[PDB]
């Protein structure tokens, strides 16, 4: 096997019913990949169209900073496989998780930066006529030397002017989007990423749905347990307006004042 002969298995650091993600040491070269392993979706359906939205993403995508990176893909065995940057801090997922666990937060500095960071790989992505439909803490990875945010699990991305939607976590999603208004699909990335930030500034865990999860839709932000500048409690507002025309653009949010650094 390709998989065997080019590379070895350190660490099992992810799971689902597709399979699995290895940290994995590529023989040839000495570094560290992360690379998911799946069993091979029935051809035509929906599995199959995230993996070969996940590739032919890369193949207009290519490489950017806050993106994680792809290397390659290859089918065997009735598997397919593709090998990403690894990423040594987990996802921010694992980071909240951790902060938690431990009695942690990030700082207004620091959610700034997530925020920023991450709006440059939408900004990049948004620019090459994509959107990623899946924004979330846990498709948000952590390189550490000092840190980068990358986006990652391209299984959603889909173009803005033909968009296939499968739609992404109900938690993060916009309300025009679970309305079939696809016609502002980068705005639904962007509401996506005002709830990840609110999320790793510490609210209580976000709605799958109810009156909690209307209110949000609203233009309601969630309960933030630190004390923000009114200035960066506004811009988060004003990311998860009802009105997806009235929210930032990735541009205009890299580009934002109280983001400047
Ligand atoms: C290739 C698949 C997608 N992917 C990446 O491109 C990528 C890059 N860098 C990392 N770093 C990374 C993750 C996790 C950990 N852990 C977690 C905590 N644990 C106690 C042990 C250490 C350490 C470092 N991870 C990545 N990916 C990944 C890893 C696990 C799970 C999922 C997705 O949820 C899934 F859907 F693909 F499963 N993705
Ligand atoms: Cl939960």
């Amino acid at each position: 096997s390709r998989y065997t002969t080019e590379f070895h298995e350190l660490e099992k650091i992810g799971s689902g019913e597709f399979g699995s993600v290895f940290k994995c040491v590529k023989r040839l070269d000495g570094c560290i990949y992360a690379i998911k392993r799946s069993k091979k979706p029935l051809a035509g359906s929906v599995d199959e169209q995230n993996a070969l939205r996940e590739v032919y993403a890369h193949a207009v995508l290519g490489q950017h900073s806050h993106v994680v990176r792809y290397f390659s893909a290859w089918a065997e065995d009735d598997h397919m496989l593709i090998q990403n940057e690894y990423c040594n801090g987990g996802s921010l997922a694992d980071a909240i998780s951790e902060n938690y666990r431990i009695m942690s937060y990030f700082k207004e500095a620091e959610l700034k930066d997530l925020l920023l960071q991450v709006g440059r790989g939408l900004r990049y992505i948004h620019s090459m006529s994509l959107v990623h439909m899946d924004i979330k803490p846990s498709n948000i990875f952590i390189s550490r030397t000092k840190v980068m945010f990358k986006i990652g699990d391209l299984g959603h991305v889909t173009r803005i002017s033909s968009p296939q939607v499968e739609e992404g976590d109900s938690r993060f999603l916009a309300n025009e989007v679970l309305q079939e208004n696809y016609t502002h699909l980068p705005k639904a990335d962007i509401f996506a990423l005002a709830l990840t930030v609110v999320c790793a500034a510490g609210a209580e865990p976000l709605p799958r749905n109810g009156d909690q999860w209307h209110e949000i839709r609203q233009g309601r932000l969630p309960r933030i347990p630190q004390v923000l500048s009114q200035e960066f409690t506004e811009l988060l507002k004003v990311m998860i307006h009802p009105d997806p025309e009235r929210r930032p653009s990735a541009m205009a949010l890299v580009k934002h004042s109280v983001l400047l650094s």
